[PDB]
């Protein structure tokens, strides 16, 4: 019931399509896809995936202008410049901007120029762009918004439980470290990169790198402005990441009280977004989890009664993608 | 000038031998080695190493009771039970206990029974065993000690800079997380293990696990008793690890002041033990570093003036081994 | 029907249970497991798998003596010594031996001493033990065999299509190499091992190691006695392997014909055993394939009309386990004691 | 002596510089580098290497136009378009082309348009470009060749011992497979790529991919035209590869004899090019070996007296680079313009 266009059929673009496919009675209708790769490439890389495994659905080529998924057809275009896109011609209502290169208002606006009605950036938007994290501040959304951001994968894992920590105990200050799976932005072997660390062989190193999730939390949760900072450590795993948040709170507490606070939310206002796991699991066990963040309850610690340490897992590819579909769903429900 | 016996020719045992080999005018004399493996195995695995690379020295078999290194001969025995060892027969002064199974007083004492004069455990000693970290409290050592511990690799990285942080700013409370390279204690593929997490495929997961380094710091630095706790995250790298320490201090400070405090120590009382790196490096760049801990100066952060976050690198195998040689050197210099 | 006991709940042991669980109207009944690790461990590792993913079934501990899967309770014992197992007491018909330590008659025989009626080794048997490969020589099995072998994962991948090659082109001689994923027998980090190459860090090296798969093929395809040989190259992947076979055939041929020969068999004789893939895929795309061998068609080459090169993929864990289930199924159907 | 310019400071480009740096009394003088990434980047990546380790030399930036290694200053420029390079202005004699994008005459020719006197491609040339393999056909090079190719890392590993086999046993036909470490052309995570197999996550798969190494061997050893073929299997290791060759030889032989043949050549003809290792080693033990091919003796097999299987290791980065240095050395010694 809503014409959606996928701009950039990469990890997020493909995960998004498969996430959408699995939804029941979806308000969205993916009609077109744009990628620098060919049509035979789109179908091949959509059907076979080194992380999600083979797609359980009939995926084949539909000529040279489209692909087929369980019968349904989806147009396939290719144009590095968004302005030259048939968005208007097709009456595209929403464009899923997942190229990683059109994050500001100028770049992302080119979709609007091409005739698109609205755009959702699958990443933090630079400049003055409204960003939303489902379960944290999506209510602030309004159809009047033509360009919106769904933040980063890390921000979607952090915001949900930081919100609980702040409402229940009151965060004073804090730092975070995310031991993150490597991503396409890194190099397979030591090679040129503006970030001299991300330039190093990704499957061979623990790669420290900056993160904006810490400060970005303040966007969706104003009360946290200037209260958090952090860094990231990219490690040799292909997917699934973990956040290590340490905060000083105003109200004294203890490990199990903190955990119970998370469970209360997980069962109510954050059901489907936040989860608490009591099992002694490892990263691979969290692949394909729909929630944005899963607290490893047994790792929660409190030092000196007011320094809380929380460990939360998140499938950076799949989990975030479900959040993209959710935000897109909201756009379709609060339309015109 | 001191008969040393290597009990357990594993990662630490082999690294220790190669570390010792590189020392100039060493007070130590490695005369014997004991391992569950054969003689041809000891020489092969000593000469070829997937982490340290090929040993630059002539290593060959010396029959069925010894091996040869650059000409020098070293006896090779094999006996799972230490009591049945020719320590007394050879007049062994010090035994480098690196089997990982004789960590308490009963088990490690068996070396003394076999005729050994003293034992140095290359790991935290369980029970009432004096533990020392060079550069932190080695002065407390006395020849009267028959069984001593050199703590863990993590404790040797943490203690050095925690000592500086506490003397210069006064630690109130803190938590730590070590993103650690996998070790032999983990499983290559999901298999039986008392620790249900360490039981999972090590090259495929981020594996949370308990650590005693946090509490162990209190042994070598009494003032820290009950002030720190922490966890470990084993990741898919074969060697080199990193500590992420967050502490609340009494004296307000800022990132560069903290770094300068580390440099001051690195240049004086902690020269050779602690180091500060201003380069934007990654884990592989710290392999074979002799220091116990290297602060990544650009990652240092301070939140709200009294919450300090420090990131320090350490070669868990090689770096720790140099510390083993150092403690052994001390034992030889404060002998009888 | 058949009372089955699993001895050694490792990769194959757990892949076996899950393989069995997926079968419909199984003639087998897994009633007990001998896990050295314990009940909590058996339940946890069965539920969570780094390769197979989370078992889609309700798995929990049952008291301190068993576990349950979707309600079916399975007893759990722990004795490293087979002779002390309550096999006779429980009336165990078939013991699935997947410890990797009781691969010879004296070892496996211990299960018989404990009362089990028959033992099936999930690996090449050592010595005079009959070995079978489903799709190649299973018909040779008889209820009289007290100790059988299901061969290795490599033999199960090779034998099937080698059989097609031989009967269709006549194999004169040949050699093969398997680029194999690492396994529990290798070392995570450089450490003691009888095989000085397997002693080296598995996730960091290309590790050459001997293989009996080539010779083992003669045990199931007598016609190829002393005609094949080869080695293995253990590489840094957790599961799924690939065999590279180069044979000199009597009949001059060409790639397209060789592939066509495989397709015929795959569609008939070896349906469910051998497969042919025309897609340009990679190792991971073959995880959880039930067949024991999948020919990569586009890689088939023929040099000088008589030198054939074949590349076949195989899930050394899941595909092999499915075969162990099939062989056990034959033991049940051929039973009648 | 020879004014050398490095175009493309990638894995080979940097391995080259370090290889050159280790040489004594080199006839080459590296005076400029064209790095798209910049000066700080060229200096940093030259100093810190995830595979080679930290360069044991004082490496720093020099102003904003150059870098220096142990005091020797090397200019750095950045133009993705070769035609605009100051080659003529600097009087560059030889351009080391390691970008992987100017592998044909029209591409490499751009360096000549910019004033360089000669171009040496660190990869198979596309089209009518003469290609050489040090130890096999270097003597065929003449100063008249303006654009040459040093072939691929796989061709440099195969050719050398294939030459020994052919002249000592006569190769009738053959096929090979190289279990190759991944390279920058593969994708870190599933992503767009002309080669649908190379598009797949490199550290997570066994990736089959085509190779020209077999055919390329004919360019340096004419005698083997149309006699060999093969493929490549990219595996999860960062560096070092291994070639698996299976050939049918005219003269009946046996493993011990084949190995002995390699040792003779290694000790004479191909000393410093071919080597023979009797140790049971693994991939990592061959990092930084100067030879371009090391025969794993204990793995040599012969099936039916005429089917020979050879396994040879090679550091596709460092060994190849050392060869690029040698070929450049021949350009200098054979110069005289
Ligand atoms: N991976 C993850 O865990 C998450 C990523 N994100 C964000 O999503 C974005 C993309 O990331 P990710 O999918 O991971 O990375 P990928 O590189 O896998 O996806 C980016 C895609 O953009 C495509 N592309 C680039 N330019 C164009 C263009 N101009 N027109 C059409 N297609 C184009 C690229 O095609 P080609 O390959 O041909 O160059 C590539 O397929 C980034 O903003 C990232 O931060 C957010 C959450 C999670
Ligand atoms: N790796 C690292 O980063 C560090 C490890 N350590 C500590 O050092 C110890 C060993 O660790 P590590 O070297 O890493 O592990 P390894 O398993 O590589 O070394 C342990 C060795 O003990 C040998 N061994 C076991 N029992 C005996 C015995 N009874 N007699 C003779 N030899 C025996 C084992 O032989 P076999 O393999 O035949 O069973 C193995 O070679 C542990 O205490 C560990 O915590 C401390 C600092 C750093
Ligand atoms: N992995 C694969 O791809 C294939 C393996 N195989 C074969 O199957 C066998 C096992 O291999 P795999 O599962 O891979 O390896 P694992 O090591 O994962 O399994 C072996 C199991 O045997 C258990 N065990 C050892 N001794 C005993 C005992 N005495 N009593 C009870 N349990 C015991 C071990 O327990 P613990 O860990 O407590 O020591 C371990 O769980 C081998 O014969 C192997 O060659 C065949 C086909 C495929
Ligand atoms: N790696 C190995 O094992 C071997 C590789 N080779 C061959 O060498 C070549 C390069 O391979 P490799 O070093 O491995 O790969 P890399 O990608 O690491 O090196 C290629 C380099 O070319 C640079 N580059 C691209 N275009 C230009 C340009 N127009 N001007 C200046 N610099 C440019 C790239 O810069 P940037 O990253 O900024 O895009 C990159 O640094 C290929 O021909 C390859 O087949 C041969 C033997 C061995």
């Amino acid at each position: 019931k809503l014409k959606v266009a996928i701009n950039g059929f990469g990890r997020i673009g493909r995960n998004f399509l498969r996430c959408w496919h699995g939804r029941k009675d979806s308000p969205l209708d993916v009609v077109v896809i744009n990628d620098a790769g060919g049509v035979k490439q789109a179908s091949h890389l959509l059907k076979y995936d080194s992380i999600l495994g083979t797609f359980d659905a009939d995926v084949k080529t539909a000529g040279d202008s489209a692909i087929s998924v369980d019968g349904k057809v989806i147009k396939v275009v290719s144009d590095r410049n968004p302005v030259n896109l048939p968005w208007g011609d097709m009456g595209i209502d929403l464009v899923i901007e997942g190229t990683g290169v059109f994050v500001d208002r100028d770049g992302a606006g080119k979709h609007l120029q091409a005739g698109a009605k609205k755009v959702l950036i699958t990443a933090p938007g630079k400049g003055d762009i409204p960003t939303y994290v489902v379960g944290v501040n999506e209510e602030g959304y309004t159809h009047a918004d033509t360009i919106i951001s769904n933040a980063s994968c890390t921000t979607n894992c952090l915001a949900p439980f930081v919100k609980v920590l702040d409402q229940k105990f009151g965060i004073i200050k804090g730092t975070m470290t995310t031991t993150h799976s490597y991503t396409g932005d890194q190099r397979l072997l030591d090679a040129s990169h503006r970030d001299l660390r991300r330039a190093r062989a990704a499957c061979l190193n623990i790669v420290p790198t900056s993160t904006g999730a810490a400060k970005a939390v303040a966007l969706v949760l104003p009360n946290l402005k200037g209260k958090l900072n952090g860094i990231a450590l990219r490690v040799p795993t292909p997917n699934v990441s973990v956040v290590d948040l340490v905060v000083q709170v105003s109200k004294k507490t203890f490990a199990e009280e903190v955990n119970a606070a998370f469970r209360e939310s997980a069962d109510n206002e954050l059901k489907g977004i936040l989860s608490v796991c009591d099992e002694p699991l490892v990263s691979i066990d969290f692949r394909c989890t729909d929630v944005s963040s899963t607290i490893d309850s047994s790792l929660t610690m409190v030092m000196g009664d007011d320094m809380v340490k929380v460990i939360a897992w998140y499938d950076n590819e799949w989990g975030y993608s479900q959040r993209v579909v959710d935000l897109a769903d909201i756009v379709a429900n609060k339309w015109q």
